C-alpha cells in the first residue's frame, strides 16, 4: 500500500520545474498537503477493504487524487472559508440553532429564479437548512420524481442552468442557509450516458452496471432480496429489448451501479467533487444501504457498503470538508445507526422516531417511542440525528420487531392494524391517507399522505392542529437537526388529482407532494384560520428552540410520566417536555412529579406551572419546562 506522501509529488509530476515550485510555496497546497497526511490514510484503508489486491485500484486511486486536487484547487474562496470553518466546527450540526426545511423547486416554487424569491420566506421561517429536490436532467415522463439521473451535470431546463443553481446556492450562504441537495449514487437512469455504453459493449464503461445474460444468476439473488417496488417488477431485477436482465432495486428504468468496479467509485467520486464545488454543504446518501452486493444476502447493509461511504467521507475531507453527508436508510434500527458516525455520514434521517409519532397518534400509547428515546436515541460524538414528521417518501412501519416483542407486541399484526388506520379502514380513524406499495407476497404495506391528512385537517377534525403541532414538538425537541417538510406549516393537504394523471398514477406518493397551496400560506398570520394556528405555532417552537440554549446537542434522557398516554424527556437536566397523545384530557400525578421544583415555566403557553400538585394536560397539549 503507497503512502500520502509518495503519491503527492505524484501528484506533481503533471506540472514542469519551473512551475512546481511555485505550487509547492502556495496556501492551496499547503491545506491539501495537511489534509492529505491526516485523510488519506483512512481512504486507502476504506479502498483496501472493498478492492484488496485490484490491478485498477492503484491507479484508480492516482487519478482519484489528481482529480481532487484539481477540483481543490478550483473551488471558490468563500466556500474553502467554510472548509477551515466546519474543520474546527464539527458539531456545528448538533446546534440548537439549525432548522431545516424540504421542497420541489417546480412544486414550491416554479423554477430555480422563483426559488430564490422565496428566500425571504425562509428566513421568516427561521430556517438555517434548506433540502432541494433532484436539480439535475431526468428523461421525460416517469423520472421517479427526479430520481432517475440523465446527466448529473445538466440542471433540469424546466428549473433553470447550472449557473442558476450556483446564485440560488450563493444567495442562500449569503442568508446564512445551508444548501442540501442529493447524491443519486446507486442508481442511474437507463437513459444515462454511461447506460448506454455500458449495454452497448463499450470497454470503457464494462462492468458499469450488474448486466446478465439469462435468469440464472437474478433467480439465485431473489432468493434474499427485499422487494421495494413489488407493483412495478417482482424482485430486484428487469429485462431489456434484447432479452439481458439488469440490476433494478427501484423502477426499470433505474439500473443499479457496479461498486465492485474501482472505477465506478472514482467516476462518483468525480461527480461528488463537481456537487462540492457548487456550493453544497451537505449531501443527502439515498440507497447506501444497496451499494453492495453479495449472492446469499440481501445485499443491505453489507461491509463494504459502509467502508465505500467511509472511503467518499475521505474524499471530502481531504477536497472539501465543509461538504457532510446525510444518510438515509428506511432500514431495521440496528442498521441505521450503523451508518452515522463522523468517519462516515455525520448526520442521517431519524425513520424510527418519525414512524412511531404516527404509531402513538393511532394507539395513543406512548410505550414503543418511550422504548425508542430511551435506547436508540444516543448518538456518537460529532453525530445528528435527522428528525422529521413527514417526507416525499411514504410511511414505512420500521420499528424492530425484537423491540416490540418485549413489549408484548406482534410486529407483523401492529402494522396490520397501522396500515389499516391510516388509509381509513379501521372504525373511528381520523387519517386520510392511500396505500404504497402492498405487497399480497409478504403483507407489507406502506402509506402515503400529507401530515395534515393523516392528522384529519381533511374532514376538518378539531384535534388535527394540535396534532401537527405535538408530532412537530417532538421532531424540535428531541435532539438533532429538525427537517420540516416545507407546506405542512400550513396545514397543506393531498394532491387530489394526483391518480387521474398517467405519469403519476402508479405512484401513490404524489398525492403527498402537492403544490404551493398561495390561499393556505395568505393565512397563516390569521389565528383563526387553521394554516394560521399551526404557523404560528411552528414558529414559536423554532424561536424557542433557536434562541433558548437548552435544547443544544442531541442527547436525551427520557422521563417515566407514569401515564401510558403522555411522552416525556428531559434536555440538559434543564428542559423537561410533555407531550400528550390522547385525545382526553390526561395526568401526571402530584407523587411522579415529587423531584422536580416547586414551579417551572412553559415555553409553549407561557404560564407558570406548579409542579407541587396534579398535572392535567389538555388534548394533545405539550409542555416545555424549565426545571433549571
Ligand atoms: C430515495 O431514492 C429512491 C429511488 O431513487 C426514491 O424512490 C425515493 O423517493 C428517494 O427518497
Amino acid at each position: 500500500s503507497p503512502n500520502s506522501q509518495y503519491l503527492k509529488t505524484r501528484i506533481l509530476d503533471i506540472y514542469t520545474p519551473e512551475q512546481r515550485a511555485g505550487i509547492e510555496k502556495s496556501e492551496d497546497w499547503r491545506q491539501f498537503s495537511r489534509r492529505m497526511d491526516t485523510h488519506f490514510p483512512k481512504l486507502m484503508n476504506e479502498l483496501d477493504s472493498v478492492y484488496g489486491n485490484n490491478e485498477a485500484l492503484l491507479p484508480m486511486l492516482e487519478m482519484l487524487l489528481a482529480q481532487a486536487w484539481q477540483s481543490y484547487s478550483q473551488r471558490n474562496s468563500s466556500l474553502k472559508d467554510i472548509d477551515i470553518a466546519r474543520e474546527n466546527n464539527p458539531d456545528w450540526i448538533l446546534s440548537n440553532k439549525q432548522v431545516g426545511g424540504v421542497c420541489y423547486v417546480d412544486l414550491f416554487a416554479g423554477d430555480l429564479k422563483g426559488l430564490k424569491d422565496k428566500i425571504p420566506y425562509f428566513q421568516e421561517l427561521g430556517l438555517t437548512y434548506l433540502y432541494l429536490m433532484p436539480l439535475f436532467k431526468c428523461p421525460e415522463g416517469k423520472s421517479d420524481g427526479g430520481y432517475a439521473v440523465s446527466s448529473y451535470r445538466d440542471v433540469n431546463p424546466a428549473l433553470g442552468t447550472i449557473g442558476d443553481l450556483r446564485e440560488v446556492i450563493a444567495a442562500l450562504h449569503e442568508a446564512g442557509i445551508s444548501a442540501v441537495v442529493d447524491f443519486i449514487f446507486n442508481h442511474t437512469s437507463n437513459e444515462h450516458e454511461w447506460a448506454q455504453r455500458c449495454a452497448a459493449g463499450d470497454p470503457l464503461f464494462d462492468n458499469f452496471y450488474y448486466i446478465f445474460p439469462d435468469r440464472r444468476m437474478p433467480d439465485q439473488y431473489d432468493r434474499t432480496l427485499r422487494e421495494i417496488f413489488p407493483d412495478q417488477h417482482p424482485g430486484g431485477f428487469s429485462q431489456l429489448e434484447d432479452g439481458r436482465w439488469v440490476w433494478t432495486t427501484f423502477n426499470s428504468f433505474q439500473w443499479d451501479l457496479n461498486y465492485s468496479n474501482p472505477w465506478v467509485f472514482r467516476a462518483m467520486a468525480g461527480e461528488m467533487l463537481f456537487l462540492a464545488n457548487l456550493g453544497v454543504d451537505i449531501l443527502r446518501m439515498d440507497a447506501v444501504a444497496f451499494i453492495w452486493k453479495q449472492m446469499g444476502t440481501s445485499c443491505e447493509n453489507l461491509p463494504q457498503a459502509h467502508a465505500l461511504i467511509r472511503a467518499f467521507n475521505a474524499v471530502m475531507r481531504i477536497a472539501a470538508p465543509a461538504v457532510f453527508f446525510k444518510s438515509q436508510a428506511i432500514v431495521h434500527p440496528d442498521q441505521v445507526v450503523q451508518y452515522i458516525g463522523q468517519d462516515e455520514c455525520q448526520i442521517g434521517y431519524n425513520p424510527l422516531q418519525m414512524a412511531l409519532l404516527w404509531n402513538t397518534l393511532a394507539t395513543r400509547e406512548v410505550n414503543l417511542l418511550h422504548q425508542a428515546l430511551t435506547y436508540r436515541h444516543n448518538l456518537p460524538e460529532h453525530t445528528a440525528w435527522v428528525n422529521y414528521v413527514r417526507s416525499h417518501d411514504d410511511i414505512g412501519w420500521t420499528f424492530a420487531d425484537e423491540d416490540a416483542a418485549y413489549l408484548g407486541i406482534s410486529g407483523y399484526d401492529h402494522r396490520q392494524f397501522l396500515n389499516r388506520f391510516f388509509v381509513n379502514r379501521f372504525d373511528g380513524s381520523f387519517a386520510r391517507g392511500v396505500p404504497f406499495q402492498y405487497n399480497p407476497s409478504t403483507g407489507d404495506c406502506r402509506v402515503s399522505g400529507t401530515a395534515a391528512a393523516l392528522v384529519g385537517l381533511a374532514q376538518d377534525d378539531p384535534h388535527a392542529v394540535d396534532r401537527i403541532k405535538l408530532l412537530y414538538s417532538i421532531a424540535l425537541s428531541t435532539g438533532g437537526l429538525p427537517l420540516i417538510y416545507l407546506g405542512d406549516e400550513v396545514g397543506t393537504l393531498n394532491d387530489d388529482d394526483w391518480s387521474q394523471d398517467s405519469n403519476k398514477s402508479d405512484d401513490s406518493r404524489w398525492a403527498h407532494r402537492p403544490r404551493y397551496n398561495e390561499a393556505l400560506y395568505a393565512q397563516r398570520n390569521d389565528p383563526s384560520t387553521a394554516a394560521g394556528q399551526i404557523y404560528q405555532g411552528l414558529r414559536h417552537m423554532i424561536a424557542v428552540r433557536q434562541s433558548n440554549p437548552r435544547f443544544d446537542g442531541g442527547r436525551l434522557v427520557t422521563f417515566n410520566t407514569n401515564n401510558k398516554h403522555i411522552i416525556g424527556y428531559i434536555r440538559n437536566n434543564a428542559l423537561l417536555a410533555f407531550g400528550n397523545f390522547s385525545e382526553y384530557p390526561q395526568t401526571v400525578t402530584a407523587h411522579t412529579l415529587q423531584a422536580m421544583p416547586f414551579k417551572a415555566h412553559d415555553l409553549i403557553g407561557g404560564k407558570t406551572v406548579s409542579l407541587n400538585q396534579d398535572l392535567t394536560l389538555q388534548p394533545y397539549q405539550v409542555m416545555w419546562l424549565e426545571i433549571a
